[PDB]
């Protein structure tokens, strides 16, 4: 028995692939569009809004603010409702009006700004927002350290538990950097020989050439106007890229061959380990890659 | 949670106690069905029709899978096709959410639509013409394949025993082909003599209370290829509950807003049934346990 959806997130599959060619390695695609609200992002909500809890920083009536691409909006939405909280999201316009249908059957009340200034401008919205909310509390993903800390504890003990401690790279999408930084964290200390690498959109190559742009790989990519604080580049073994089309290409890829539904980001990640697999063919290395959510929120993309 | 396919992740769904809303003085439960890998309960009659027509020597490597769904049994048949390299053939009405050809297309599938005034039967009847053009292939029939309720006969129903410890005193499962509610009925009756089950159908199509059909908004419920399908057993039905399609889009929404529980509109109507029935009984301290068929996603667009 579960005693709410709370107890549902987190202890996601690992899945092996199998028609794919993977090139004499192993690659496990680890679920977290398996987590009740389908993104990976359920993690870090539950952990920001508990530790926010027990700090005293969150009453029943204060007003939870958070900007977002979406996925933690979603993940904060179901939390939310399970722990009878007001949520308010500030999102770009340009993201999958699916994340705005999922949010709002939760009863979070969205707000959006013009998506061709980026996250960066749900920013400056959210402290405008503050201004009309007597008791808040802002999450910010982009600075909690249980964001990481979040990945640390759960995400990164899981593939150690899967594969029993045999991993040899973990392959991880960022926006935030939360997800890559706080589980290749864990790994590392576990795992020293472990080689870990982020990816980022082709098309906004902050971390690999120093400038952003606009892309299409939902979630990920870097658009508040720096690197964030939760990414830790001294993770990184190297910088990965991932082309719009490509990341579409695998999406369905992924699907066709693997009855694997992931987003974007996933078939973005997926590209990204799979050219990594086919640089380091027939050395039968683990290969571990995030799916950061499920596809079924881009049917209309 | 090591995995070998997504074929692995089928069954074993939690079963989730419900907190916020109103119960009445019994305790209801509520099985996900919506955390299978292709999202409904449907994954586990799709992977065992096939399992066993292959065991059966019915499906070759060139064997076109053909069937006749509303959405949910062509996505389950999509996902392990899929992975099986299978080409499949379903056939569907133009009248559900169009999330659900997205999906089914996502994995490989060819979808053939007909006119959805005509129900499920004109589904039935379009398999006829795409038989004629195939060298080889398997229709697994989810209508009249006892593979249907076996599933949920030897997984759904053992899950719910192990879950509460063989405590349940009512099993609430909205019907469409009726094989979730009679097999899994079926087994708790055969472990607890006691136990109370129900099925659950559309009030504006109430073919079991009434015996007519009618127009209903309650995706995946209801009973339209022209009769009552084999796969569904009435001898075990204590009462038959409905549904309107009003308080299904109700009870789906206050699910999700107080619960965090996103399911389908079959489980908003399944679980309105099912609170209606708990209201009628109050505080008894009845376990009672509903079957969510499907996660909501697929509904969101309208
Ligand atoms: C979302 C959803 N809820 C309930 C059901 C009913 O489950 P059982 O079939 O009774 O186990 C379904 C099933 N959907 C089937 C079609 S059932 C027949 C049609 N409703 C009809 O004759 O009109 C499917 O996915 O094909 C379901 O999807
Ligand atoms: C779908 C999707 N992919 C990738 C990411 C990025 O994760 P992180 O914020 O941990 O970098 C997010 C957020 C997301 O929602
Ligand atoms: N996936 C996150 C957002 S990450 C940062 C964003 N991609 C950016 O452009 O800065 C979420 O909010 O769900
Ligand atoms: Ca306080
Ligand atoms: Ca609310
Ligand atoms: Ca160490
Ligand atoms: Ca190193
Ligand atoms: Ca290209
Ligand atoms: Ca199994
Ligand atoms: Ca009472
Ligand atoms: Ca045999
Ligand atoms: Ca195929
Ligand atoms: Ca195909
Ligand atoms: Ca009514
Ligand atoms: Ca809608």
């Amino acid at each position: 028995l579960a005693n709410s959806v709370i107890d549902l997130i987190g202890n996601t599959p690992l899945v092996k692939i199998n028609n794919i060619d993977t090139f004499g390695n192993e690659i496990y695609v680890k679920l977290e569009g398996s987590n009740p609200g389908r993104s990976t992002k359920d993690r870090i909500a539950l952990k920001m809004i508990e530790e926010a809890e027990k700090e005293g920083l969150i009453d029943k009536d204060t007003v939870i603010i958070e900007a977002t691409s979406g996925n933690t909006g979603i993940g904060l939405a179901m939390i939310c409702a399970v722990k009878n909280y007001k949520l308010k999201i500030v999102m770009p316009d340009t993201m999958s009006i699916e994340r705005i249908q999922l949010m709002r059957a939760y009863g979070t009340e969205v707000i959006l700004t013009d998506g061709s200034l980026g996250m960066k401008a749900c920013l400056e919205k959210l402290e405008e927002l503050k201004k009309n909310e007597k008791k808040y509390f802002v999450p910010n993903q982009f600075t909690n350290v249980n964001n990481p800390k979040a990945h640390y504890e759960t995400t990164a003990e899981e593939i150690l538990k899967d594969l029993n401690n045999k991993v040899d790279v973990f392959i991880c999408g960022t926006g935030t950097g939360g997800s890559f930084s706080g589980t290749a964290k864990k790994l590392k200390e576990k795992l020293p020989n472990i080689k870990t690498f982020p990816v980022e959109p082709a098309s906004s190559p902050l971390l690999s050439k120093g400038y952003i742009g606009p892309h299409k790989i939902q979630g990920m990519g870097m658009s508040i106007g720096g690197i964030p604080a939760v990414y830790d580049g001294s993770l990184a073994d190297d910088i990965l890229v991932c082309e719009d089309d490509d990341a579409f290409e695998m999406m369905r890829e992924l699907s066709f061959k693997e009855g694997i539904l992931g987003g974007i980001s996933t078939g973005a990640t997926f590209k990204a380990a799979l050219d990594y697999s086919k640089e380091n063919a027939d050395k039968g290395l683990k290969i571990v890659v995030l799916s950061t959510d499920s596809g079924e929120k881009y049917l209309s993309n």
